[PDB]
């Protein structure tokens, strides 16, 4: 565990993340894909042998022993907003059993379903507060990690209304 569990977020490459292990924003097949997918292939290729997994779970792969978590959130194109709610929710919390598995004292997380998956809506809130209610009760170090200076500022709003 970390001494004094913390929640941080940056602005930038979740490539080039500082933790201990790393959460891809994967699709169910496996694929190279586009926008973080693409930069953790880039990264991390090795860890996408045998990574495919339906939507709303968690399969990590290590590349060389540093673990990639790929956790699939649901495209809200194909599913309804409530399917959708509850297939993210159980993406984030399947993130929550393998951070705790693997005994990591921090992890890098992207907000799933935000990017080319949010079917063209601001899913921000909706995104992060899932992440905390399955990270909030793991002693993890978590570093969100996000690419849009506002969505940097309300990401750290909400962390700090909570402390
Ligand atoms: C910045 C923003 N606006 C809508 C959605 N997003 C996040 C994705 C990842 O670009
Ligand atoms: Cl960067
Ligand atoms: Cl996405
Ligand atoms: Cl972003």
């Amino acid at each position: 565990g970390a001494m004094a569990p913390s929640y941080r977020v940056k602005r930038m490459d979740i490539a080039k993340n500082d933790e201990e292990c790393v959460v891809n924003a994967a699709n169910p097949r496996g694929l190279p894909g586009d926008g973080v997918c693409k930069a953790v292939y880039k990264k991390w290729p090795e860890s996408f042998k045998n990574s495919a997994t339906p939507v709303g779970t968690a399969k990590t792969v290590m590349c060389g022993t540093y673990p990639v978590i790929h956790a699939v959130g649901p495209n809200f194109s194909n599913y309804t907003e409530s399917e959708g709610d509850r297939e993210l929710a159980a993406a984030y919390r399947e993130v929550a059993k393998e951070v705790t598995r693997l005994g990591v004292n921090s992890v890098a997380i992207p907000l799933l379903s935000t990017g080319v998956y949010s079917g063209g809506k601001d899913r921000l809130t909706q995104s992060l507060n899932h992440l905390f209610t399955a990270m909030d009760s793991t002693d993890a170090d978590v570093v969100i990690y996000c690419r849009d200076k506002e969505w940097e500022k309300k990401i750290s709003e909400a962390i700090q209304m909570r402390t």
